[PDB]
């Protein structure tokens, strides 16, 4: 259920910021992005998707278009 809008996307590092209630600060990356043409983050669009948090590290993965 991790559901939420997509802050913005630091493209100098590569790195997409999605905010959620537990944590606005989950790390998105395109390694773990859909198809279906949806390949693109953009800031303030809703999306739905999986978390897996890293040694202290939340990282987005599976990620699905709201």
């Amino acid at each position: 259920m991790e559901q939420g809008t997509v802050k913005w996307f630091n493209a100098e590092k590569g790195f997409g910021f999605i905010e959620r209630e537990n944590g606005d600060d989950v790390f998105v990356h395109f390694s773990a992005i859909q198809g279906d043409g949806f390949k693109s983050l953009d800031e303030g669009q809703a999306v739905t998707f999986d978390v897996e948090e890293g040694q202290r590290g939340p990282q987005a993965a599976n990620v699905q278009k709201a």
